[PDB]
């Protein structure tokens, strides 16, 4: 009976037309996962928004139990398996010390290294390809100006972060060793703003004060890196999707080339459309009994919140399948909702944006270097992107 899932084919960004169908005669329905439990899918925009902001949905059992989802492995902990109360405190002394305004800080910053990343990318010749030289090195770097790691470490820092994307081709001994690499080098890094601050998050959490609350050594270290991994991926997938739209949609290009000024409500629209994720991913267990459009969730249960299908919704959104680069109102749920909402999402959005902006003003003709047909796509099974995007201009 529960349906084979994921849904998404991960070879493009395709949503799958099972998510339109079930949102019609079976909003809350069965599904069995790769590995882990079998689960609830929910698919409703009005359904995910109310899992993912109940306080009866719960993220602690992920720590223990058997989580649906679409590799072997369990990743666990980070703010992201937390719970209220012990979640509010983190979440309160990060939010404190990376703010919006810290966030719009890093625009200018963010500008200068497209552009070097761009000079560079020219640099090869025709085709360059656009994710190793483009996408997998803003975001990484912008991490690297927001924590405060020194501009000469930023190669090294850098080569460490890509043995933990989900792409990485590196050996168990090799991940290893550049895990310990960074961590050990974000505890010397904390340890010494603490000595001596200076105006970088670092030393902003470091400082971060509750009254008489803060983060122990232990937590900076592992939110540190958490930030790391966190708006590594993510933001590097995202950057990629967004310049493949834009490649083989020429209106989608031509209105951004016109009206650059459109790109902050365009970075929004994207990240509604794009259903970046290959499942959900971070499940959530109720706490006790819920009827959710009449089906009881029994306390214990997973559900699964898609949020891709979510902002797919024809009831939420009209004309769902458009992509309308000055869509208005337009409450998405691609950096969540509730309590565990992105908490980079104003730098995300600075980077995306920054992405665009100099990407078309300096390749203003940019385009596949290839046919759409052989691009080649990851099979990561976290979230869907290409593998690599060789461009010419
Ligand atoms: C796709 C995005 C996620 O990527 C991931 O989940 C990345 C997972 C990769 C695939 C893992 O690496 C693979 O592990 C296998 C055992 C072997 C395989 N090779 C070596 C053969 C290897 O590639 C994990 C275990 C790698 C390590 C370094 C890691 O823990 C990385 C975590 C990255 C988490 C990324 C972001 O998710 C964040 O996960 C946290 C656990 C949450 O608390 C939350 O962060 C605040 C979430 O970001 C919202
Ligand atoms: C395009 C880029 C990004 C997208 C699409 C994105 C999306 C998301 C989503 C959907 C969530 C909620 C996951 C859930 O509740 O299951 C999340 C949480 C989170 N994001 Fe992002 N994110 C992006 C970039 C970033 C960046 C740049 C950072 C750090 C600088 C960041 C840090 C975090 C953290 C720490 C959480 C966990 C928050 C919590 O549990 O309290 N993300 N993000
Ligand atoms: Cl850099």
């Amino acid at each position: 009976e529960p349906r084979a899932y994921p849904f998404n084919d991960v070879h493009g960004l395709t949503l799958a037309g099972r998510y339109g169908e079930l949102q019609e005669t079976e909003p809350v329905s069965r599904v069995r996962p790769p590995y882990g439990e079998e689960a609830w899918l929910v698919t409703r925009y009005e359904d995910v928004r109310a899992v993912l902001g109940d306080g009866r949905f719960v993220r602690g059992p992920s720590m223990t139990r058997d989580e649906p989802r679409t590799r072997p492995e369990m990743v666990k902990g980070g703010l992201l398996s937390m719970d209220p109360p012990e979640h509010s405190r983190l979440r309160r002394l990060v939010v404190k010390a990376f703010t919006a305004r810290r966030a719009e800080s890093l625009r200018p910053r963010a500008r200068e290294i497209a552009h070097e990343l761009v000079d560079q990318m020219a640099a090869t010749g025709q085709p360059a390809d656009l994710v190793a030289m483009f996408a997998r090195q803003l975001p990484v770097r912008v991490i690297c100006e927001l924590l405060g790691v020194p501009s000469a470490d930023h190669d090294r820092f850098t080569r460490w972060s890509g043995a933990f994307l989900s792409t990485a081709e590196v050996t168990a001994e090799e991940m290893q060793e550049a895990a310990e690499q960074a961590y050990a080098y974000m505890g010397d890094l904390i340890d010494r703003r603490r000595k001596e601050p200076t105006d970088d998050l670092v030393s902003a959490l470091v400082q971060a004060r509750d009254q008489q609350d803060s983060l122990s050594e232990q937590e900076l270290l592992d939110l540190a890196i958490g930030l790391l991994v966190a708006g590594y991926e993510s933001t590097t997938t995202q950057i990629a999707d967004f310049v493949y739209l834009l490649m083989t949609r020429p209106e989608l290009r031509r209105q951004l080339l016109d009206r650059p000024e459109l790109i902050p409500s365009a970075v929004e629209e994207l990240t509604r459309w794009v259903p970046l994720g290959v499942g959900t991913a971070f499940p959530r267990y109720a706490v006790e009994d819920v009827t959710l459009r009449g089906v009881t969730i029994r306390a214990g249960e997973p559900v699964l919140a898609s949020t891709g299908a979510a902002n797919r919704d024809q009831a939420q959104f009209p004309d769902a399948d458009r992509i309308d680069v000055d869509r208005t109102p337009n409450q998405h749920l691609g950096f969540g909702h509730g309590v565990h909402h992105c908490l980079g999402a104003p730098l995300a959005r600075v980077e995306l944006q920054v992405a665009l902006e100099v990407l078309l003003q300096r390749l203003p003709g940019i385009r596949l270097g290839i046919p759409e047909t052989q691009l080649r796509w990851s099979e990561g099974m976290l979230l869907r992107g290409p593998l690599e995007l060789p461009v010419v201009w």
